[PDB]
């Protein structure tokens, strides 16, 4: 513990976003990030709905909207004419914020400084080992090698991650058998029809304005330097005619459809978040959603186990929270490849099949729901008899009735990282029998009507919800919960 | 018109059906069967929901079911968890009958030969001539070459029709990509699994007493003679552990995925139904149910048109109403197709999401209606406004109260393939208004509460409902409906 609380290896947006949460937390959080300088990504980036809520309910949202341009849908396996839509689930964020993530990353750092927390740029982690008391890690610095003692180490250190490695974590999953290449690059023709289609030889997605010039291509077909070259020859095989790239080139890279997941996202003091703990195609912009929100579940978990007020077994919710989520992801999206197989015999006739059915409103709201995480919920802590239909939903969308009548957002009862409890319907005696824990937890009286009912919800510093009251609930069982959740009462 | 009033050529099952149909249609049919002797095939025949009805409204159930093994669900794609659920679907038949075709042929052949149709075996069609007045179609028979005079000529002469070919119609489709060998072959191995098992290099279906011997063999892989040793090759690639296959071999067979289907389903005086006008892989046991249907449909439009009181445009529903209901089915089986491919790496995943959603009931009554036939209704000769909610609908379901309170099965009341006026609910004006079609149409009284409501149905012959009538109902549209499909009044 001599140097920092909590060690965050890798400053990416999931780094940062963590640190940000450890410092609302009130701990201290240290980032190593191995570049001098941050790189340049895809400049498409998507923040679907559950992201986006989880941002207002940190006082995030404005500034990410500040200039940004919006979706009101989205496609599901490249189809189109039956899109994912946004109105057929419960939120008051139906849209994709379409952010850059290298402004994400901006974003999240300024924050993350702002915040207290320190973040040193160009220190790369070479080591790491850990006892009972702490963990060590071993930096290559200004001076050269030094160490870092801290309580809990996390890696968010991408795909390739240091920290999963050296703590031993398996990483099991599929190799790549999908090649795809993705450009920024100029053109010269004019009238390119910026559509996404299928041919029989892969995945063609060009992107240009019709009088010519800068523009995005994604080929896919079924590590390393690309070439202008390599983006050009690629184009035409999938194309048959071929396209005239040419420079300026802005940006050329590759992926795969690698897709993997650590096998435990904790290993003591060390645990892992984003793509350091889960890698996939990226097929509808879902991989920084799931570590964003990686970062949110853990950062007040752990804060809390610093402090001394979470227990281990809460730490362990991290886990076994997270990890089922990640992995539906992983399934979604190599599911989503087998749909966009470029097939003309079998998976073209499939596919309108598929696209019927989202002209369902339940098969739609079906897909919707996972694409966007609307229907993430979790499952903790749980009897032991049933749990009350809201324990595990998320409740930062929620709207209160104040004393006079004026709205009172969920959201920005939140944005002090603090626990929450709503009351619904009076109760009373459940607000006097909280204020043992009110140097933890928050109370707040409010008329709102929920479906199911529920007369009071205790609320994750996460949006989530612990704990659900009926009419039949005892301040006796609050008590349980709070103790269960946030420790002991003072 | 010299020899017979319609030639069928083809003495498979759907021929046989179709000649059956005609003579209760009291018309002369011939019917021409290249083949001495009926060979022998698959022996795990299915008939499915709409099949079984349709049998049942011709009085042929019973004899089908005398002896017969049904089952009570059907896996959709090598789903078997969720699998297609009979009780979802509107019916009095909720289960599929296991008859092998063998079967359904003996069967449909005596009933043919009982109803007057003349069968003709070891009599191949080699020429076809249509003109204004006639069809004459020239058979190689007993010395040698002889013609045939009729007024209409349908080919049911299977996938590699005769008909078909020298009437000038396209057959558009794919060519087959997936390899399937079957066989009824005897093995020494005991306890031996008997599952349907998709692997890394395709579909294998073991079917064999825990004993060992005489079992089912399928195996598939994504015309010709087969070997026993074909077969046990095939399985090893498939299976990785060869499996002993040894005589006594009783069947050996071939098939593919070649998806094709007739562009016309009538040329003049000439017409198709069965394998004849669409052929596809043969998965879900689909396509001998379409045949007979197709039959049904056609039998007694062809009889009407015969006897004078079918219009052209009558005839002409044929092809408007069938030709989209197989156009649907090969669409289908190569969307399964899609589906079962062997493939971990996309399409295992895949089948995880399809199995969640077969799981509700709405999406399990879409998969069910398309594999059984349930969902099959007509859009024939609508208005010109809104045409009433049972029109194209399948009424052959439907039972009535009796006078006393007696059940009236409407599956009963079309046995003599005559139209039926339902009357639901009194309507004493609508039984008037069709006395002038008493020749043609049969009235009957019966209560019975239908969803939608309906005061009255006119039934077709094959159990669908051609026109229905609310309140509002006239005399006078249900003149126009009895003209327009059933021929001007006496
Ligand atoms: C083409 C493409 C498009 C995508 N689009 C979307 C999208 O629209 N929406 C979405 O949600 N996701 C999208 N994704 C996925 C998304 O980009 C990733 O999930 C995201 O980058 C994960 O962020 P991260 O911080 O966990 O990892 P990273 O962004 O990889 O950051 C890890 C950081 O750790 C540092 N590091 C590594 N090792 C060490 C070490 N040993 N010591 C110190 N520092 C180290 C690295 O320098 C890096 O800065 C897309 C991915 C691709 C490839
Ligand atoms: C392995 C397998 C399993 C199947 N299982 C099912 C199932 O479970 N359920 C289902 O509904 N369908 C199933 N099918 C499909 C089904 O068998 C066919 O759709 C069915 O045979 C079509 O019948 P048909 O009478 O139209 O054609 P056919 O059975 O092919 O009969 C055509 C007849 O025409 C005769 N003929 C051809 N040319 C001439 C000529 N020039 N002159 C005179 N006669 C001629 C032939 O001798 C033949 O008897 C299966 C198919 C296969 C391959």
């Amino acid at each position: 513990a001599l140097t920092t609380d909590v060690v965050v290896v890798g400053g990416g947006p999931v780094g940062l976003m963590l640190a940000g949460e450890l410092r609302a937390g009130g701990v201290g959080a240290l980032v190593l990030e191995k570049l001098v300088e941050p790189v340049g990504h895809d400049r498409a980036g998507a923040l679907h709905i559950r992201t986006v809520e989880t941002l207002d309910l940190r006082g995030l949202l404005d500034r990410f909207l500040e200039g940004t341009q919006v979706a009101k849908g989205l496609p599901f396996a490249g189809i189109f004419t039956q899109g994912l839509d946004f109105g057929l689930v419960d939120t008051r964020h139906p849209y994709t914020a379409l952010v850059p993530q290298s402004r994400t990353e901006a974003l999240l750092a300024e924050h993350a400084r702002e915040a207290g927390a320190e973040i040193r740029r160009g220190h790369e982690v070479t080591g790491l080992r850990q006892d009972a008391e702490a963990v060590e890690v071993t930096v290559a610095g200004p001076s050269g090698p030094y160490r870092v003692r801290a309580r809990y180490a996390v890696g968010c250190d991408g795909g390739r991650s240091t920290v999963r490695r050296l703590a031993g974590i398996g990483f099991p999953g599929t190799e790549a058998t999908v090649r795809a290449l993705i450009g920024y690059v100029t053109t010269p023709e004019r009238e390119v029809p910026r559509r996404w289609e299928r041919t029989p030889d892969g995945i063609l997605v060009l992107a240009f304005p019709p009088e010519g010039g800068l523009g995005r291509v994604v080929v896919i077909e079924y590590e390393g330097p690309v070439t202008l070259e390599d983006l050009g020859a690629a184009v035409a095989r999938v194309r048959g005619t071929p396209l005239t790239l040419t420079e300026p080139v802005s940006w050329l890279s590759r992926f795969g459809d690698a897709s993997r997941q650590a096998k435990r996202y904790r290993s003591g003091r060390v645990l892992l978040a984003g793509d350091a703990a889960h890698v996939h195609f990226p097929i509808g912009g879902q991989g920084l959603n799931t570590g964003l929100q990686d970062a949110v579940n853990l950062g007040w978990k752990l804060a809390a186990r610093v402090r001394g007020w979470g227990s281990e077994e809460l730490l362990d919710t991290y886990h076994d929270e997270r990890h089922p989520v990640a992995e539906r992801v992983l399934l979604n999206t190599r599911a989503q490849l087998a749909l966009m197989r470029p097939d003309e015999q079998h998976t073209t006739p499939l596919r309108g099949f598929v696209e019927e059915l989202l002209g369902t409103d339940e098969v739609n709201r079906y897909f919707t729901g996972m694409i966007t995480g609307t229907d993430v919920r979790y499952a903790t802590f749980a009897p032991a008899a049933r749990p009350h239909p809201w324990a595990g939903r998320f409740a930062g969308g929620l709207v209160l009735s104040g004393p006079s009548g004026e709205p009172v957002p969920v959201a920005e009862l939140l944005r002090s990282a603090r626990p929450l409890l709503l009351d619904l319907a009076g109760r009373a005696d459940l607000r006097e029998a909280t204020r043992p824990w009110s140097d933890r937890v928050s109370v707040v009286a409010g008329e709102a009507t929920v479906e199911p009912p529920a007369q009071a919800l205790l609320v994750r510093p996460d949006g989530y919800v612990a704990w659900a009251g009926s009419p039949a609930a005892t301040a006796d069982e609050l008590r349980a919960s709070l103790a269960r959740w946030f420790g002991p009462p003072a």
